[PDB]
């Protein structure tokens, strides 16, 4: 920690824009918190609508330059590897630094940063495959091509619960595209991506390529998904703030590609692994303290099971160990501001209104080392059912209910019951089940015996109001570029339709 | 006497809207006259629907998707049924050509080419479908197994224009039929003869109740049930950008994808060294066909100086004497506008440009020939000496009107071209083969043509650049629209992580 | 028999014409039910092969068919599967009658090669080549698939019309010129099939029809210069013969020969289900299926079980003529074929086998006129032995006995085939496991049998090279042009002035 | 340019292997047999080098099944294969100087040509570490309900190589980088008379670490362990590059097991020049075709064909360009054509001047071994301008290989379409006009796997390379390329089984 802690005596302070570091246009700026201990650890930059909107037109005149957006994709190829090979060689850092800004535990952090060089990795192996195709015209004497070209400029808005993860989605194929991009990261969270930045820049990449605005969405996020100029906005965050975004990019018919949470199924039946199953129930439950956009939030365990499972899971969490992210023996960090604690105590009441049993915690620790903390205790709900706002809404904590179904079709009603569809498990020995299960479920992904993996190779993102499009894979790197048929007529002839 | 045919026609075709397998009057009662305007005369009466009704038609969407008799069904067979509709279509070639003429006054020679067209779609969208079921990813995790699912999107609503429909429903529909989704179809409230018909003949093919679902009524009034409803995956429309615009917002409200295409500012660039008599021919056909009521027509011609002049003397000479008339008299060249309303809005464009400083070379006002007199006629329209600055060339009049702008260079075409909110389609006019390619790869166009103007087929994709759209119809990538991602990751080898203290 | 042969050609067709052979010699064909002559067509020469590749070529260079647009091209194929559809109960007459197999079976393959004609009909316009993003600056890269030009196709005689469909689709879809040669014992319905095509319309040279021996004109088609691709289907002997004849003008081949394919039944299958898939799998067609199911192994555990189940089925299986619908499994395909199969008996025998169950020629009075041969279940065997390791390809099974997984997989791999096989068991995270290690173009799970045009056949191994159906069907009828132009060109001056 | 990089014997050979490398380990011939390998510039011995027998490829081939089967590379994840291809591709980079040198000291190219072959070798492997996890199969929507049908791509198993002697390590990188990113086993064989990138880039992966059995390097004669190579039963399948006439031996050889090949065999390119070209650019490329590394490429521009128009100017400024080549030591600076190969190669180049004579063409210019003192001792031959010729003539028809070129005249566009279409082979070839319409109209009707127009020799790691006809079967470097070195599965899973009941009970 204090290893972390002199790393940011070298960081910047200051946004990234059109080549410069520089400082906000009224030179306000932010203090940012460490949530284990609340204190304030480094001051950046507060940037404006100006800021913005500068960011914005110099992403367009780099691409309009052509010095990225019409480089060779071998070469955008190799310059998207170099980042992911700077992620690797500072990895200890970053990592580092993620834990300090997001309180998750260090080996959270690092299994990110493997990640992340996976993810550039992977989208640097992309760049050059694949242009575009030949169709067969049906029009005789004429050639048609489609032609893949990158969308232009795009603007990239991340949440706090992986910055520098959910920075890499986005970033890795609008460069390999040749894309300009316009980051902004979630205010709270800066840190990882000032540090890739850096990283970046170090590489070098033409003016105006790529730029980092940091600030309030509040503030400069209505210039970065309504400006004319953007032709792509993503954003991953919640729903609310999704739907603001979408609703502002129609102004000028922009293309939205959005991530929001959801309500995500564990549903474990009678004849799985039990061990393994109370094993997933909590990992799905608590890592980075629920604030997982894929957390397994909503559990669904066969009624011949459940007493038994419910036992064995109240037991575990009374276990799960509480403390600093950098400590080795910390199992779960702290949530991620008073904010954020506030919305989830809140819910505590909700659930006890309504008529559900807070079976553990559902309250802050004690305990002394944690009193400065933002913690909040692992959190088993019980006596609960679907009409419940509890059972239905995203508490994005570490909390999760426990529903009981008696038959396979009623587990698929139930875990379909939610405005959401991004991610799910089911648990059973019975593969043949779980597949039946699996194409019945109205989500992006689906984990049978497993929970949480998501990978550069397969797309990840929602059914219904868990989002618009996909990142990763192949999908992914097409949400950054657009397709152009030119038809060439070899043989052109007057039609001589209208009167001579 | 092919108008008396087209009349009779009518006799025995449906005046209602369809909804989960029944032909059905709208809740209220109300109905609506339809027009054809050659003559303004009322031809047809249908119901007008309510927004309970669009409610009902989704409703049974939904229920129709979740039993899975379509969205199950394998997708060879799902396939052979697009066909049976394809075959259909072209059973039927001349009635519904007949039809579509009646309803939106286009040539019947117009409406030809759309039912090959739209037999065509048809039958790619059936060759499609059994193609492509997803993929197996080699996991970079041992002991997994993952696949990629390609699923139909569910319930998807699909609302169309009056200067197209059959040709704008079919690409819409195919796809969703192929794919296995539920679909709600409201077409254009001015012209839906074509579209009830065709809802007939796939009601013929046979597919199980709330599969398909015809709603027929004012976007005021169902339009916003038909994006904004929470059961609805995707709502595709084809039609202004103002409505567009509306519709994204309202779909926003419950995380609803959207398919856009919204027109566009099309440029026509003609070179010195293009052929010449070939640029004049095409000129007229992309800013003449249909009166100019195409998406993609080419209402902004550029136009290098060193050939301007010769360029608008012979452009000029050529519109005078343009044939307007009945679209079932095989010597009109050009038939009437859609609407009074339509009229109107280019009338006013006409005092906009104007009153900005455009000259209105030729045309410009409905023709006082008395053959004309009662039907919703608009003269072709040139426009010369005009600028990028100003209205009559920034904005989408989608009238019989074209606008003559100058170029110098190569550079400056392109910049020209570029210039508008726009993005959908555009032509370049060159022998050299070479520059015009140079010029098709800076063009911001979904489609370019190199010495052509007009095609567009099942086999390429269509769409926007910039605010003419949000994805693309036609080819694959149409077909996507219609199909959503589910990654299935199976783990073989299941270990407990034993992150948490036991 | 006469009455469903008095309207057939008897002839070749050549150049947009039916035509004799150039020397007018002419071959009976045999009905296998009862061994009578049933018609007489012309037995071609090698003259008349090299007469018809020399059209193709002409044909393709000419650009009728290989320039009509994909789109075109599709509905053609597609108006040829309508015409299988409109004479299904004819063909199906016709493939019985000449092939000896139930008239059930016989519409099943007329319902499959609807379904192939109607696949690459849809598949004919969907996919022209890339765009590819160049490492050059200022070049553009393109990759155009072309039809590979002139095709020569030889089919079997175990499923005629089938194997046939297989490569006149993909061939007409992407433009190509073909010549076919059906087994010289087998013409009726590919000769049916091109007075099909010829109504359905396409330029003359496009299409041709060889008939006769493969010893005399099979090294034509092979062999000639103008030849762009030779697809096979038949014997691993003759296919070997063909790629060393394709050699010499450096032509590429595809070729899908036999298999030994294994039938897995673990301990935890569906036992019954297990014991009629084990019948389908080694007697459809009296066994003469590429992909039958000859070797079975099954779990120690339960092998006597199985063994005795399987053989009391066996002495229920009748036997007859195809027109008959009581009859479940028809007679063999030839003289020879039944003597080859009676010879694999001895061999049987004399390297230590047992003859559990049938294994001989039956001399009941109905069937003794024809070339009919008993189901046979061959137990006491092992890897080392003949009957187990050669493709007898009649109604024929071995079993072995296997302890675990690892033993199965091992048995399985252990033939110089790759053609397909089936793994049977409930717990099918085992079967994949199985699936996984399996070196076969086609795995099973709880099945035997299914092909479909939506998915590539062939081997692994000595089973073949190359895929029919699917895309990859496809590719083997489009040859790859990469053109790359240069926007910018300058002068390298490497070399002094 | 495309063939010609910049940088931005005892020595470069003293820590070289001079073994072969089967299942992991670096040994000798089984009988102590050992070849000399020759430097062209001056005939001198360089190094000498094992020369192993029929039976260690057979060893190899049984040692590359064995690792094949245990799974260690060939279950490995895709996305690690990838991994590793791209630590030799970083390797190669790391060493590119003393690569190069080695190349040019082996074939006597230039160093700016082995340059080149480097940077290019470095994007061939970077290409397949991309590739290597990005496409493992299809979900197939099945067309009977109740099954699942997926393909899966699997590594093809064992796959023997051998590569000839113009471009060693290039050709070694086009096969051994879709084989390794595939998972499979390989074992390779350059060409005996230039071995050492090659052994030195099996050094190289062997950092890299690989499990054993998986690389294998067998060197030697074809005449001595070629036909083990082709006709093993363990191999899955033969990829050739080299001569027709090797390769057909190969190709018969192979039907004995029923074993896949991949051929890629040389041609008899045209370069067609228009009278409405860049006359300058035509001549410069012209030249650039015929005589980069002497003529030995497998896309050599031999075949030259003029329109009438200009072909009197074009051979009179072509002619006057020639005389000027300058030949020399590959590692001189200045060096514009190093030497051919070898003698006996030699020999067949100045053989086919007395067929070209005999038929009635003439040797306009060169057709000799230079005199020049410093050049005596190599293997040096003239750059050949050959006139008065036709498309019935052997020196027109067939691949010499050598810095030759032939002119033939043609009048119309239809003309040179139906001369460059006149030959056995389909490897590539290039059009020359300002006119592109025109120049797109003549690409579309060659029959040839890479046409350029307005330019000549380009290829690349993102696009499939190989023959029409007979130069070849099937295609590398591209997906097509990494398609050689899988097999497809499909897998039918029915998941709700039901009894047939066919055969009674
Ligand atoms: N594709 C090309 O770039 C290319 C390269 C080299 C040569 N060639 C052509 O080949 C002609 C003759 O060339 P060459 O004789 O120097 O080489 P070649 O065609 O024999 O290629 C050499 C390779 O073949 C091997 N070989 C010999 N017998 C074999 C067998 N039975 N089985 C397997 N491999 C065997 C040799 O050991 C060597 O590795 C030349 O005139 C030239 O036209 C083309």
């Amino acid at each position: 920690q204090s290893n972390a802690m002199e790393l940011l005596k070298h960081l910047s302070q200051r946004q990234y824009i059109d080549g410069e570091w520089v400082e906000s246009a009224n030179k306000n700026t932010r203090d940012i918190i460490n949530p284990y201990n609340q204190e304030v650890i480094f001051t950046v930059s507060e940037g404006t609508k100006e800021d913005a909107e500068r960011a914005i037109l110099a992403a367009r005149r780099a691409f309009e330059s052509g010095e990225w957006s019409q480089e060779t994709a071998e070469t955008r190829g190799k310059k998207v590897r170099a980042i992911a090979d700077k992620i690797k060689e500072h990895r200890e850092a970053l990592a580092r630094l993620e834990t300090l800004d997001t309180g998750k535990t260090l080996e959270e952090s690092y299994a990110d940063m493997d990640d992340i060089h996976n993810v550039f990795m992977y989208f640097a192996g992309l760049a050059d495959k694949d242009g575009g195709e030949m169709i067969d015209s049906p029009i005789p004497d004429t050639e048609s091509k489609i032609v893949k070209e990158p969308v232009g400029v795009v603007t990239q808005i991340t949440p706090w619960n992986y910055p520098l993860l959910q920075a890499s989605w986005k970033i890795a194929p609008a460069l390999a595209t040749g894309c300009s991009l316009v980051m902004k990261p979630s205010e709270i969270t800066p840190l990882t991506t000032i540090r890739v930045f850096e990283l970046m820049e170090e590489v070098g990449f033409p003016k105006g390529t790529i730029n980092l605005i940091l600030g309030a969405g509040s503030e400069v996020g209505d210039v970065m998904s309504g400006h004319k100029e953007v032709d792509l906005v993503s954003f991953t965050g919640g729903i609310e703030t999704g739907k603001h975004i979408m609703k502002n990019a129609a102004n000028n018919v922009t293309n939205i590609a959005l991530e929001l949470g959801g309500k995500n199924p564990n549903i474990i039946f009678d004849d799985a692994d039990f061990e393994l199953a109370v094993d997933q129930a909590l990992n799905g439950g608590y890592f980075h303290a629920g604030q997982v956009c894929s957390a397994g939030s909503r559990i669904l365990v066969q009624n011949s099971i459940k007493d038994k499972f419910e036992q064995a899971l109240i037991d575990r969490v009374k276990k799960i160990k509480l403390g600093n992210g950098f400590d080795a023996d910390t199992e779960m960090g702290p949530v991620i501001s008073t904010e954020h604690r506030n919305k989830i105590e809140s819910y505590m009441d909700v659930a006890k209104a309504e008529g559900a049993t807070i079976a553990v915690g559902g309250k802050r620790p004690d305990r002394d080392d944690l009193k400065d903390g933002l913690f909040f205790e692992p959190t088993v709900i019980t006596n609960c059912d679907t009409s419940m706002r509890i059972v239905q809404e995203e508490v994005f904590g570490p909390v999760v209910t426990v529903e009981g179904f008696e038959t396979e079709q009623e587990a698929i009603q139930l875990a379909n019951d939610s405005i959401y569809g991004l991610a799910g498990a089911v648990f059973s020995k019975d593969i043949g089940k779980a597949q039946r299960v699996a194409n019945k479920l109205k989500l992006g992904t689906v984990w049978i015996n497993d929970f949480h993996p998501y990978f550069a190779q397969a797309p990840w993102g929602g059914y219904k109001q868990s989002g618009i499009g996909r990142e990763l894979g192949k999908e992914g790197l097409e949400e950054y570029l657009v397709s152009k048929h030119i038809l060439t007529n070899t043989n052109p002839q007057l039609v001589n339709w209208f009167s001579k």
